[PDB]
């Protein structure tokens, strides 16, 4: 149908601010922190602490098949990233602290998508 079609380049045009999204709260890792999973081969344990592992290279998988339907998607998976970090790492650490100050930066770029989403619809 045309309609399927029109709901299609919407995702796609969703998927291009992400993607422009992504690359931004990636420049506030410049320590690449969060760029790959935890590894479990150097983490075994980590499943027992953290149940649901998130990554920005995990999330650009998803970004581009197209799998956030909306910016509350892409922000829980953001959060995810975040909130595992500060839960199994201690406050005392590199770790935890870049996830506050990805967090805290992150805030403006996620501030000013939103209301590019609702404007641009």
């Amino acid at each position: 149908s045309m309609e399927q079609v029109a709901m299609e380049l919407r995702l796609t045009e969703l998927t291009r601010l992400l993607r422009s999204v992504l690359d931004q709260l990636q420049d506030k890792d410049p320590a690449r922190i969060f760029a790959q999973p935890v590894s479990l081969k150097e983490v075994p344990d980590y499943l027992d602490h953290i149940k649901h592992p998130m990554d920005f290279a995990t999330m650009r998988k998803r970004l581009e098949a197209q799998g956030y339907k909306n910016l509350h998607e892409f922000e829980e998976d953001f959060d995810l990233i975040i909130d595992n970090c500060m839960k199994y790492n201690a406050r005392d650490t590199v770790f935890y602290r870049a996830a506050v100050r990805l967090r805290d930066q992150g805030g403006v770029v996620l501030r000013q998508a939103r209301r590019e989403v609702d404007s641009i619809g």
